[PDB]
């Protein structure tokens, strides 16, 4: 049951949330090079709520990379308008998947990435956030259908302790389509690394 080559990053089923974040575009596709990563459990829409992280990562002068619930409205426009302009790189797509396995492939990022999830679940705000809560990557490339998340920057033992919690919860499930969704998280993880 090999598998026959190495690491070509996490990929996950949602692309972007905007046509405009394209910076290749005879591929049609985002790439980013050593982005910053915002892990949010909410759809984000106010802009005076996105604007303090947004500043300090336009003041590191890196791109990032936006994975939460959704963009849309004015935090989604005002995405849009820096980007054309030139001011930002940015790019915004949804967490995948549903109920809490969102939640817990959201985490799966935030461990591969160093990142931290801004969880209002757990009464933290978006308006508070920095550049330390921010995951990294080498680079993360975006179509319309996909993003794949190179070399994120988590520490190794991090990593494999998420793993190994994940290798856990299949010896405990208990059906086949509960196991084949947890086994699809570890070949994320390790396809990240």
């Amino acid at each position: 049951g090999l598998v026959p080559r190495g690491s070509e990053g996490m990929q996950f089923d949602r692309g972007y949330l905007s046509p405009y974040f394209i910076n290749k575009p005879e591929t049609g596709a985002v790439e980013l090079e050593s982005p910053f990563i915002l892990l949010a459990d909410k759809k984000i829409s106010n802009i005076r709520e996105m604007l303090p992280v947004l500043e300090a990562v336009a003041k590191a002068g890196k791109p990032l990379l936006i994975i939460a619930e959704d963009v849309e409205g004015e935090a989604l426009a005002t995405l849009v308008v820096n980007t054309m302009r030139g001011i930002v790189k940015v790019a915004a797509v949804k967490a995948p998947g549903f109920g809490d396995r969102r939640k817990a492939m959201l985490q799966d990022i935030a461990t591969l990435t160093g990142g931290t999830v801004i969880s209002e679940e757990i009464g933290m705000e978006l308006e508070k956030a920095t550049l330390e809560d921010l995951g990294q990557a080498k680079r993360v490339v975006i179509n319309k259908d996909t993003t794949t998340i190179i070399d994120g920057v988590g520490e190794e033992a991090a990593i494999q302790g998420r793993v190994a919690q994940i290798r856990q919860q299949i010896e405990e499930a208990t059906s086949d389509y509960d196991r084949e969704k947890l086994q699809e998280r570890v070949a994320k993880l390790a396809g990240g690394v």
